[PDB]
């Protein structure tokens, strides 16, 4: 039950306008053969160019929408479009490049995939809405064979050079001319009615059709993400560490404790309404307050409506005390809220482009997140950076410039000189805070929140 059997049937109806007369009865084995590749009855870690939905989902970071359009098949020029927004024209002799032979076009394809993918994935998965020219163009830029390692490192080989006769990963591929052992999935096999645009546009108003190859490539990946991450959701699937995942997650826990601890001290709310993850734990276990939890899974599609979360009749009175929405995305937060909200527009290795302005945030698990909307925050203000500690001034166990900051809220700074302990802790917390913000989290708070109110929590 692991890999896609090459003896699985492939539905050819999508193929029959580029490839008239194609047999209705078709396996992966016969299709790969028709595409001009030979798998040589090879048991060497590459059983099929094509993969299961499940396998594609585990390799979402590798997804590159790919589409080819007839420009006038060997007679005529082809437009190659990638979900990176690139269009290359290959002659057989939004970025839009003039007509060039395959021997140069293939170099550009390797450079482009290597730069997109080297910090994302060990592979490429070409996401297709297959009509035929895309599959019959692969022979011109793809080589297959046994699984190999990079010539300069231990990573699996993703590229081949005809010049040097060697194999490279995405990091070591400069001057390489062939994509090696790519994977691919035809979204049209999943059983849809009507064309790509009609199916995409059911779910997404953000990706237009300019009637160019890259636009279909983008719509194809978008539809695929919608199907595997919006309508369907699987939070069991783990994803490898590729960047600052652990630091960001640690940072998110340190900021959450800091901000909620401070709001309770500053405004002394008698009740806190903790709305979101049903696994959620008290972030300030020592606080006096009545802590009431409300279960909401991460909304992958549309932001929750505050009307459905709160009304239908709890403490019932959510207007009493404060509401904590820690990555619980709602259309409009009430005035008495503390909020962490992921900004889908952030550029990072963890954040993949998503469906209808939303983004696919992949950090241990994959969370499709609805488009960031500034109007959600009209009743709140941005939470300013600050560090608060009531811990004793007391070193123990670090090289130093003395800290001066208006935003180091400690007994020692009240006293006019920040102690070494609170200086070290301030600097660690500011680093954590910067990490979290740079990762794309944004923090919002009730308008009355004032750090001036924390100074009297020591006297
Ligand atoms: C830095 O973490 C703490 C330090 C002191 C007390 C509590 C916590 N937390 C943070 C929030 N966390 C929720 C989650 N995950 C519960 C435990
Ligand atoms: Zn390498
Ligand atoms: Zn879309
Ligand atoms: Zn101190």
């Amino acid at each position: 039950p692991t890999h896609l059997s090459v003896d699985t049937k492939f539905k050819t109806e999508g193929l029959c306008v580029d490839i008239p007369g194609i047999p209705k009865d078709m396996t992966y084995r016969r299709l790969i053969s028709m595409m001009g590749f030979k798998m040589n009855y090879q048991v060497n870690g590459y059983p099929n160019m094509f993969i299961t939905r499940e396998e594609a989902i585990r390799h979402v970071r590798a997804w590159i929408g790919f589409d080819v359009e007839g420009c006038h098949g060997t007679n005529l020029p082809l437009q190659l479009g990638f979900s990176t927004g690139v269009n290359l024209v290959a002659v057989p002799t939004p970025l839009m490049y003039k007509g060039l032979p395959w021997n140069v076009v293939r170099i550009k394809i390797v450079q482009m995939l290597s730069d997109t993918l080297k910090n994302l994935s060990d592979r490429v998965v070409f996401v297709l809405w297959a009509h035929g020219f895309e599959l019959t163009s692969m022979k011109y830029f793809v080589k297959i064979g046994p699984e190999r390692t990079c010539c300069l490192c231990d990573r699996r080989a993703t590229c081949f050079s005809t010049a040097s006769d060697t194999y490279a990963c995405w990091h070591h591929s400069i001057g390489f001319d062939y994509v090696y052992n790519p994977f691919m999935i035809d979204v049209q096999q999943w059983g849809f009615t009507g064309n790509l645009q009609s199916n995409h546009d059911l779910y997404c108003q953000v990706h237009g059709n300019a009637h160019v190859a890259s636009c279909d490539a983008i719509m194809t990946r978008c539809l695929a993400v919608h199907e595997c991450f919006v309508k369907r959701v699987d939070w069991t699937i783990e994803y490898p560490i590729i960047g600052d995942e652990l630091k960001i997650n640690a940072a998110c826990r340190k900021v959450q404790h800091m901000v909620v601890k401070a709001a309770l001290l500053a405004d002394k709310f008698p009740v806190l309404h903790d709305i979101g993850n049903p696994k959620a734990i008290k972030c300030v276990p020592q606080a006096d307050v009545e802590w009431k939890f409300y279960d909401a899974q991460p909304c992958s599609d549309k932001a929750y409506k505050i009307e459905e979360l709160f009304y239908s009749y709890h403490s019932d009175k959510f207007t009493d005390g404060v509401c904590l929405f820690w990555n619980c995305n709602v259309d409009r937060y009430p005035a008495n809220s503390i909020v962490c909200r992921f900004d889908t527009r952030v550029l990072s290795n963890l954040n993949l482009p998503g469906c209808d302005g939303g983004s696919l945030y992949v950090n241990k698990h994959a969370f499709h997140t609805p488009a960031f909307d500034k109007s959600a925050f009209v009743n709140l203000k941005q939470l300013p950076f600050f560090y608060y500690s009531d811990s004793p001034c007391e070193s123990h166990g670090i090289d130093y410039v003395p800290l001066k900051s208006a935003t180091c809220i400690t007994r020692c700074n009240l006293g006019g000189a920040v102690c070494r302990h609170h200086a070290n802790e301030y600097r660690l917390y500011l680093d954590a805070y910067n990490m979290m913000i740079s990762a794309g989290f944004s923090l919002w708070v009730y308008k009355q929140f004032d750090t001036y109110n924390l100074w009297n929590t020591f006297t």
